């Protein structure tokens, strides 16, 4: 579990969005496993606007923050799960690291701010849904 709070927006994994998130929906994309909803309170996170490929992510299954190298956002095939059938997920970045399904929502960050959230994994590879291209998150 986990979310990004920037301005009057909440960014979560689409498969973990609540009824309030869908009722207050701003934007969602199944192929990215992302959903953004509106909030009443101002958020404190800053989205990174960069092409960093090094950062740190939080892994709830280890209660640890791991420094990683990660790939550029790309279209990657993702196996079937209880949430989606087998499909290609876009804007996904992989790193060599530990993750389990419940780790989705854990933030990946670089020196410039929030890069993305854990969304996929397995076989010692963790996958993050990129958010750096969503420039509108920085303005109302
Ligand atoms: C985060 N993580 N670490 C290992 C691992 C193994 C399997 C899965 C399966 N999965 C894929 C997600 C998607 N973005 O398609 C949806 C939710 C989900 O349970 C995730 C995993
Ligand atoms: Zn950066």
């Amino acid at each position: 579990s986990g979310a990004i709070y920037v301005g009057n927006y909440r960014v979560v994994n689409r498969h973990l969005a609540t009824h309030n998130d869908w009722a207050n929906l701003v934007w969602e994309d199944s192929s990215r496993d992302l959903l953004v909803s509106s909030t009443t309170a101002q958020g404190c996170d800053t989205i990174a606007r960069c092409d960093c490929q090094t950062g740190v992510y939080y892994c709830s299954s280890r209660r640890k923050h791991y420094p990683v190298s990660f790939s550029k956002p790309s279209l990657i095939f993702v196996e079937a799960s209880e949430y989606y059938p087998a499909r290609y997920q876009s804007h996904l970045m992989l790193a060599v690291g530990h993750s389990e399904p419940g780790d989705c929502g854990g933030i990946l960050r670089c020196q410039h701010g929030v890069v993305g959230i854990v969304s996929t994994g397995g076989n010692g590879l963790v996958g993050f849904a990129d958010v750096r291209d969503l420039l509108w998150l920085d303005e109302e």
